[PDB]
């Protein structure tokens, strides 16, 4: 009903995206970038999506165009599934506490592309979140929204009240995004 | 059920208020400044009433007078349908983006009456929103809301977290104090 | 169901809590400090618990330890009530608006026990609300959401936006703990 | 062995003090100002004296007098039974964590009478802990060790490194001076 | 006499930690994350611990997870270990010279669960411990703090005085509390 | 058992350092610098040393070259007379209050050569302490302390918390580097 597949095929990746909006967390990512792939798994779960993402791209030269060019099929694939948007909240946001950071995001589903990200602590312009495989560079994240926000074709903003962990304030913001999408997404017995 | 009509004819102006506050956004409003008209019909609607608002006053002088009598009229219209408010969620809240804009509005629909207004850029107290008709002064806005919030008898906090433009300022604002009303006004299944 | 019956016997103060979850406001609390019978009636009520509270201790030397001990106590029957926390929402969050006041609380019940309090002015850590009875030291707020969070083992985030009157600035604070877990402890149609 | 009964009959209050430095935290302390008797019993117990105090002052005037008096008292008590103080550790300290709170003391049982209190937040000079009894001013804190020290005839520093709760900065350092004592004041292996 | 095993197996993570308080350091650790597995010989060593730690979490995604489930396990070992904790020292502190660093830590055994960790250089915020494995972001030291504090249920109070190595300023600090453990859990010949 | 003989002639002095760790305070020291015989005198005492102390040196010149090779020659003998340093506490540490001073020492016995020396008012970078014999500049203090470090190969961290007088501000520090080794070199029960 409300579902959609992206294949978005560049130079730099290969991205396939499988979308429901009206899911129960069944969600399975993999990017090659294991804590982008933490954060989807948080996005879908939290949003209540079902959502498959399988993508591959030139992790030797550093995660940012994978990133990129995922965000930017999974933005289209929110528009698509979302389409006339009729019936819906249209609206939604969500807070995330999570130890000591508070993150917040707050959804316009039929506004004009747009993103605000404020908040974010300045060493994430320039931390590294490391493990065994290919890292993730946090100074991304304003990305990725910008690009989701762009390709769904909705006002999205994100803040972090505060926050000291890199992991805690980014998780937390993914997480918020998730459930103000869940709630701006679903039916509404009024309208 | 909570209906309500209010007739308020004063030296300055003439006001009809109909008022459904369990309705689906079948709103009409005439007050011959038409920005304002504009900002209460997304209010009406945003708030899931349906609502009549017809108003002939002063203009010649400037918009005030008729805005102000407008907004002591649909708050008094407020209170009225709302009736003895039992078996409703009482308390309301809404974010509101609206491309760099961001606004919130929270209410207690059973507290005494009070409004705080704050976080509205200082050129808002001197912009002029200017058409083909009857021009909106901004520095209205905390007029209304602090009328309304008086008349309704319910405590009305209304926050610009940030922005730029003044239509999307205002509207901003206007919206969520409708999604925090429609929320705040419905029935709850608990109490 | 989601039920329990706390019996906290310390040296300093004797507790009987009994808490259900899915309530509808049926709430008694008597513990030889009014103001704060005064807050957790309002705690109870307002996140619709069915809430006894019975609690004699050490008031000669003052409230702090059997306020304490209630709060500790409270927090125990909370977790224990939750169980294992499945199909519920997780997270909730609310704004109370008291006057000239604003207060927000957010909350994760499946997050690690944490507290964050901030904003309150600090002529509130040093303020007394006092009547004919067992005064109120409102620097205990702070312990009170802390002890709460700490045993119930969940995320806890409480702010005051803004606010003048310390009666106010608690109750609001109080309230917004309460919608928030009254939220948070829904059952989930989706989860 | 290391024993001392201390009478001290002023106009304004009668004070009993029995002190056995070698003893087990057997601990009995009734001075009219329920908070002092709970300071006391702290500092008597984490010392591991056994302590006997019975006063009685002009608590209608406030409890200064009264816990001045006692002090005295307490310290002459402290001096006597130390006696000739050959063969013990001499120096002791010790840290106190309480919550939020840290505070620190240190001794030299055969320097020269004198008493340095810092680090205590400015609003305990203000503040007052009450309940169904006489109340306690957090600013007699200094006043209490300066007593202390000037009449058992030693070298007492008192520090808070941090904190926020009056209750909890108050008898972190009663608790930091005891355990302080009871390092100094123990038998000495190799002097 | 005072041993623990605890098995945590989350989604994350699996953890095994087997514990004697009363041990002679005895220390094997292995949780993927090698300068973990150092600070942390380094804790059961210095506490004179005999400490066993198997872990294996998703170090794909960096060493957090691991990291903190370890942490909370070990603080659950440590508490049960504890038991009743009639007849220790309760209280413990510890000054760690490494170089050019100087840490401290002071803990209460039977004080509420309670972290607060200060004095640590901003840059630690941000940054990495990196070898030939799994790399170690130094900005988790406080969230292990507040991990085994909580799981522990004590009051544990850490601070750096000053420092430049991030791996002298976190091994200090780890060795400090160690230290500060080892001094509060002996048996104290007097209570 | 742990002793050790130290001769050290240089152009500019004659020293003989006769040191036992394991003593009872008998101590006797001769520099031609009176208040240096005094700071040593408490040192050795303090720690519980056994310690002789012979030095003639170049003081028509000033203390500085007998005090340097003093320090030289007992730090020498510190690391000698400790020998392979198994079995030992390691750490060790202690705060001296001396009327408005306090001061503290800690160290660490098998770490690496090291000396940290803070918080000494800046006035006794060039303050005289003078008799009626060969004076004491008190700058000397951090060099005395440094000397001591790097010849016993140990790290030796000495603050001053606060002080007025340089008399005390000096022997409270010296005591607090004694007290500090006695704990450290004294036998651990455990390792
Ligand atoms: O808190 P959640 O259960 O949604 O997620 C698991 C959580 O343990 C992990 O994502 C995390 C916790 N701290 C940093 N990352
Ligand atoms: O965004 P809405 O569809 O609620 O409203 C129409 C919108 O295009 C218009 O009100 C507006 C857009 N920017 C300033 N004003
Ligand atoms: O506002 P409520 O009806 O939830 O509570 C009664 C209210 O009148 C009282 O609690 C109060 C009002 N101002 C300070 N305290
Ligand atoms: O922490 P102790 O057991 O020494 O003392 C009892 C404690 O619960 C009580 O004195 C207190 C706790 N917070 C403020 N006062
Ligand atoms: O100082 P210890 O012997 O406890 O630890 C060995 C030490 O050489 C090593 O842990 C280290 C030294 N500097 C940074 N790390
Ligand atoms: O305080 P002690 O007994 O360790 O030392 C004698 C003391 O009287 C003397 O060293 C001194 C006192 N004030 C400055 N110097
Ligand atoms: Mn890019
Ligand atoms: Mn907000
Ligand atoms: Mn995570
Ligand atoms: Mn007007
Ligand atoms: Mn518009
Ligand atoms: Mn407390
Ligand atoms: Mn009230
Ligand atoms: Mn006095
Ligand atoms: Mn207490
Ligand atoms: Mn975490
Ligand atoms: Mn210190
Ligand atoms: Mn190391
Ligand atoms: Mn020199
Ligand atoms: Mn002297």
């Amino acid at each position: 009903s409300r579902r959609a597949r992206i294949e978005r095929r560049t130079r730099e990746s290969d991205i396939v995206i499988e979308l429901d909006l009206d899911g129960t967390g069944q969600v399975a990512v993999d990017t090659g970038v294991p804590f982008y792939d933490h954060m989807l798994t948080a996005l879908g779960s939290h949003a209540s999506f079902d959502l498959t993402v399988r993508a591959t791209g030139d992790v030797e030269i550093e995660a940012h165009h994978t990133i990129e060019d995922t965000a930017i099929a999974l933005g289209t694939a929110l528009g698509q599934a979302l389409g006339d948007k009729r019936g819906i909240r249209r609206f939604g946001d969500a807070f995330i506490p999570m130890d000591e950071t508070l993150a917040h995001a707050a959804v316009d589903l039929s506004g004009r592309p747009y993103c605000v990200h404020t908040g974010e602590p300045d060493h994430l312009q320039h931390t590294t979140i490391a493990g065994s495989s290919v890292p993730y560079h946090t100074v991304i994240n304003r990305h990725v929204f910008e690009s989701l926000a762009a390709n769904a074709r909705i006002a999205l903003h994100v803040r972090v009240l505060y926050g000291r962990d890199p992991h805690h304030i980014t998780e937390a913001q993914y997480k918020a995004v998730a459930r103000a999408l869940r709630q701006a997404v679903e039916p509404d017995p009024r309208v």
